[PDB]
């Protein structure tokens, strides 16, 4: 299977697989049952934003997510990713429906990652940012349901052309490029990411919700994985 | 063919196609006969520095290259980039020996592009900075002789262990992201690209130099175009 | 007597001291007297955008005005700013009211100065980012009427407290940090600023108008400088 | 009594201030008692580099001190920054020499602050770089004996005509701009200092060492805070 670190925006409380009760934020090191969770008042209809962070010195992965005018939820987890993922990787979102469905809209992607080394004392860097998406978005990976040129987003789940987002729905976006994320010659790893997104249900109860993640270049959605396991695992393990 | 805008660091003067009698620094937009060219001490087994840059304001495309303690060499030419390559590009370094030979050292390749947009007034971004090059470098396509691992450094020609550039040697490396180099709906598309290069010459008379290059993201080295045509050109047109 | 080098955002035609008939844009070397202008179709009461951009390989200063789904005025000057420019300078925004008024105010500003050389692979920097100003902005240097804190905003010229702006009023904000914006011993100094604003008039008629200057470090407010002279300027030759 | 964080290379045991045995580095929250150290290898004349981080998500200052080709020195301590520092801040680098001596020479200095917040889609930053030092640095408040100019470096600590560094020196330099640490609105602030030295002393025994350190705006070099008080503390409580 891939090898996948995430950090979700679960909007849905999948209880006989380790969720808790209510929307939460998590950081899953390759399992769907995230190591450490927060509660998270998620705004349906609402422009949000989440900032990720990792460095090699803390080895720590922190996530934020804020709303404008709302207190945010944060989540850490002590985690050495030298020990997880291959040297090279890929970065995307990655979004699910099920049973209940809501938009999966992101508006805006950033990311930033530095090699600063050991054996030159040299800095290696990789940084995009999208706050427009276009129809032919050639430095993005599309698979599974996931579109662009909407409103210059990106769809990661099937909406129809009035706005009604589809059940059953996986989608993800990849980064073209290769990310060099670690090197043991290196003194100081580090990455960021950033995104804005709106999530939008009709229903009272919105699924499945929204990922970043770092897996193995040649990432492809899991089959079966709509639903709680967000198009990253194959089974809820 | 390719669609190619270059400049190139061209260290032989092959006077029977347009080129000056001494080693030139040029912009080439669609041949090798240069549009602009200017003088250039090249130093035999110095490092020396060019810096490109481009905005969509002055629609002027530039060059420097210098090496420490010494007067600069730069060029100039007015174009409309949006006029000649296609939207979504790749970027590049192509270097070439044929009769004569030089080693094609690059010790470090930096690069961004930006677009600030005009339809939604927000930024599309992608920097790249190598300082040291590994064996196994999955964010560059190698191509033709090119390698990396050798000291940290890309080899873009065909040298020997002991340190002996080969003739008829031709290489590139691209980066491995398509970029988004312009677009109608925006105010100011720039870019910027730096790299440092070593040529060294057991030859009084070294051949045949460097370039750096934005083509069609499908290019590759167009068939004999080892020697005049630095990898870039099917013929000297 | 202050060196001034600015970008003018000129709402009102002074026709007697050399403005056009029109809203223009205009490079100012050392005189209200724009070496050059271009025709603006200023929009009452819409956040515009300013860019700004020099280098020292072409020695050209450029500017492009905008608004959200609207053509872009721009205007460009070749000058060597080592001949115009002490090698330390502030950076900074005036706007100015005279017997006509409207809003100059500033909802964010940036700014990126650097001097690469050929010392070995160094270069200089320095960059700042406002996208919101807070009450006690210390590294703001505020004079005549500009304040901050209203909304996040940047006030340079008088505005009551239901709305509407204020006669004879004349207003700056520098950065505190003096910019090294030339050196003799660097290959390619360059800067790059941008800033959006949103001009307010009541009536059909608004003046004076908002620039961006570059200053001698100890530059203030010259003696009878309201109007058409901008918060820059001592007189009109 | 001014507020002080700072990170020392400490290359002298003053044991009875709670110093360990060994050269070390150490973070300092208003107190040469260091809250934390970690054993540091020192290579007498050898250019190190320090990087220190610090994000508002981990409350976590963290410090790696490396030289080429060695095992890194690493130390970290869990503090809110806004707890102890006022919002606005000037940051800088201290040294000091006593009874025993060293160079305080400092190639290359960088610094980057960010505020995120949730207004809506922007952030407020500053960043500086220098590669190297000129006799008149005008973005520098020198103190004490500090210099710069001299082979592009700045020193800390006076040094003769001929080389060799002297005792009971004490000196520091600040960058000129206040800085925005924390602000309570914001949902991610952020800050990352770079810095190279080159502490050669003339016999086996060295001292005092360099620290970077971040204070109130108007701070000075505090009255008797030679040697084992790095330019930083009026005492040893
Ligand atoms: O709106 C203005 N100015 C614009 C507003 O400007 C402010 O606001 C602007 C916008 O905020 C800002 O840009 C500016 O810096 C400023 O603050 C403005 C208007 C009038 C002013 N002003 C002051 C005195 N006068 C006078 C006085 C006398 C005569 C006369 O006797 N005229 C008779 C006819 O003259 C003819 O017959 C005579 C006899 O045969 C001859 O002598 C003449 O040669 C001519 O043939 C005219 C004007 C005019 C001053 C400014
Ligand atoms: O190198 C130093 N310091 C290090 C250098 O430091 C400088 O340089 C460093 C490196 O640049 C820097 O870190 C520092 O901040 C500073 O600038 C240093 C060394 C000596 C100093 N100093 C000044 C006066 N004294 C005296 C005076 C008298 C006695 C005595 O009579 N000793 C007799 C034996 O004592 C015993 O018997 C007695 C009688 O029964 C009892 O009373 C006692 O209790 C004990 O049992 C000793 C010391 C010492 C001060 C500093
Ligand atoms: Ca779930
Ligand atoms: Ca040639
Ligand atoms: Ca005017
Ligand atoms: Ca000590
Ligand atoms: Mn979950
Ligand atoms: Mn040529
Ligand atoms: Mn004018
Ligand atoms: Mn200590």
């Amino acid at each position: 299977a891939d090898t996948i670190v995430a950090v979700e925006l679960d909007t849905y409380p999948n209880t006989d697989i380790g969720d808790p009760s209510y929307p939460h934020i998590g950081i899953d090191i390759k399992s769907v049952r995230s190591k450490k969770t927060a509660k998270w008042n998620m705004q349906n209809g609402k422009v949000g934003t989440a900032h990720i962070i990792y460095n090699s010195v803390d080895k720590r992965l922190s996530a934020v997510v804020s709303y404008p005018n709302a207190d945010s939820a944060t989540v850490s987890y002590d985690v050495d990713l030298d020990n997880v993922l291959p040297e090279w990787v890929r970065v995307g979102l990655s979004a699910s429906t099920g049973l209940y469905k809501e938009t999966n809209t992101i508006l805006s992607w950033s990311f930033t990652s530095k090699l600063k080394s050991n054996s030159t004392h040299e800095t290696n860097a990789l940084h995009f940012m999208f706050n427009q998406f276009s129809k032919d978005q050639k430095d993005l990976i599309l698979q599974g349901d996931a579109t662009t040129g909407t409103d210059g987003n990106l769809e990661l789940t099937r909406v129809s052309s009035n706005g009604s987002p589809q059940g059953s729905s996986v989608g993800r976006a990849l980064f073209y490029a290769p990310v060099h994320i670690w090197e043991s010659s290196a003194v100081v790893a580090s990455f960021e990411a950033t995104f804005t997104f709106l999530i939008k249900s009709p229903d009272s109860h919105p699924a499945d919700g929204i990922a970043f993640f770092i897996s193995n270049i040649d990432s492809s959605i899991p089959s079966g994985s709509t639903g709680r396991l967000l198009g990253l695992f194959p089974d809820a393990n």
